[PDB]
Formats: C-alpha cells, structure tokens, sequence
C-alpha cells in the first residue's frame, strides 16, 4: 500500500546493527563540486529499489569519516546518504547549512548514474552533528520540502528555528561542547509547538557521543528517518509510547504518532 516502504517489519535490535540491504560508497572528491568539499555517498546495492535521500554534516574541526559509520548504518537500512566534508573545517553552523544544500542540489542534479538510479529526489532529509546539527536546523527553516531534520547534540548561536520539517534532537546527557540546557533543549523548546518535534537526551553521553556506533542513535535516527521520509508508520512504534532505559529526558508534543 505505501509505495516507499521498504525492509521487513522492524524490531528494535534489528535497529541496532546494519540493516537489510548491502552498502556501496561513492567518494565525492572536493575538487568536482562547489559549494561544499565533497564528501562519501553511501548507498544501497544488489537492489533495483529506489531510496530517500539524506545530507549529513559533521561538525567543528571534523570531517565526514566522523559520522561514516551512521552513513554507513541509515544506507543499511534503505537511504542514499551523502556525508560532507566542508570547505572549511572551521566553518559555522550557518555556512554548514548552505552546504548541506549544495549536497542536496547535487544530490538532486548531478550524483553519479549509480547514485541517481538508487534514489527518489523527491524525498529528501537532512542531519548532523553539532555545528552540523545547528546547520540542519537553518536550513529546516529555509527548505520547507525537507522530509525531516535529525540534529545531533547540536550546537548553534541562534535558538530559535521556525520550521514545520519534523525534528527529533538527540541530546547527549554529559555533553560540555554543547550543553543540552543551553543548545538542544532551547532548540526543540523554541520550535512550533505545531511541529511534530521530539528530544531525547542519552544518559551519560559525551559530546562525541555521534561520533561511534551508538545503538540509540541509531534506532531514533532511522525511525525518524524511516517515519518521514518513507511514510512508513511500521517506525511508530519507536518513536511513540517509549520507554527506553538509554535515555535520561524525552520530550515531545505527539505530533508524530498520529
Ligand atoms: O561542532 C562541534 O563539535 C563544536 C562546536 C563548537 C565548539 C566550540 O568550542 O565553540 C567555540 C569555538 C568556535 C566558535 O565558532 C564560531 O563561533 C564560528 C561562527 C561562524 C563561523 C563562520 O563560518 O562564519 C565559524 C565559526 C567545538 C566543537
Ligand atoms: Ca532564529
């Protein structure tokens, strides 16, 4: 019935590992693109299926081998996932917006044969991790097609993003580059209380945290991934009625649910 599911009906461990499809990479060198410094697409293989689309962005002083094993891990699960390099390792969250939007129109415009074959543009998500993840809220707010937005303990000087996309932050609980009480908690605060928004704090977790496989990271991200970029309300299950022992906050206006 829905077109864009894809996968066997999940179950939490399930969401814990790799998923049901093989991975291939594509290495996006800097010098072929403007607007961002290249990055790894990670995509589905031994399939004929088409695929939502996800741009992610490292954050301050990082590069995409930062987030590869989450690339590698929502490709795993049924997503073209472009990673970037950024054209400066020190560029702010703002300027990692604008490039996570030149990931997207080369996503859209000018991937490889192997990407494009692999993937529906019409269904495009963001992420990242922290300046990254204050990039992913910017550009939420510019790109109102945007399927859903997963900021990861992000940091940003703004706190205030109005945007309808919907957003699930992931809060770490012992975070010191960006604290939750002064980064992720007034981000989803200061969101519409009309967006379908979520916040879950990991007990215990550092600010790199994002950085190595991390079995909550992983079940929210490809289950709000899952829910709205594919449509595919199997990923309910997840993201409503929790209790899950990792987390040490959660908050939310159960939007998403219904
Ligand atoms: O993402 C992370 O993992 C992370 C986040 C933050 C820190 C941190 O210690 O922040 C204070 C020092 C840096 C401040 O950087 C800027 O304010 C800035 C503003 C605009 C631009 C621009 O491109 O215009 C560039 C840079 C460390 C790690
Ligand atoms: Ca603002």
């Amino acid at each position: 019935s829905n077109p864009y599911q894809r996968g066997p009906n999940p179950t939490r461990s399930a969401l814990t590992a790799d998923g049901p499809f093989s991975v291939a990479t594509y290495t996006v060198s800097r010098l072929s693109v403007s607007g961002f410094g290249g990055g790894v697409i990670y995509y589905p293989t031994g399939t004929s299926l088409t695929f939502g689309g996800i741009a992610m962005s490292p954050g301050y002083t990082a590069d995409a081998s930062s987030l590869a094993w989450l690339g590698r891990r929502l490709a795993s699960h049924g997503f073209v996932v472009l990673v970037i390099n950024t054209n400066s390792r020190f560029d702010g969250p703002d300027s990692r917006a604008s490039q996570l939007s030149a990931a997207l129109n080369y996503l859209r415009t000018s991937s490889p044969s192997a990407v494009r074959a692999r993937l529906d543009a019409n269904r495009l998500a963001v992420a990242g991790h922290a300046m990254g993840g204050g990039g992913t809220l910017r550009i939420a707010e510019q790109n109102p097609s945007l399927k859903a937005a997963v900021p990861l303990t992000p940091w940003h000087t703004d706190k205030t993003f109005n945007t309808s996309v919907p957003v699930l932050i992931v809060g770490a609980e012992a975070d010191t580059v960006a604290p939750v009480s002064q980064h992720a908690i007034p981000f989803y605060q200061n969101l519409p209380s009309t967006t379908p928004k979520v916040y879950v704090e990991l007990c215990n977790a550092s600010h790199i945290a994002p950085n190595s496989n991390n079995a909550a990271i992983s079940v929210y991200t490809i289950s709000w991934m899952k829910l709205w970029v594919d449509n595919d309300t199997r990923y309910r299950q997840f993201l409503c009625n929790v209790n899950d022992p990792a987390l040490c906050d959660f908050r939310t206006n159960n939007r998403h649910c219904q």
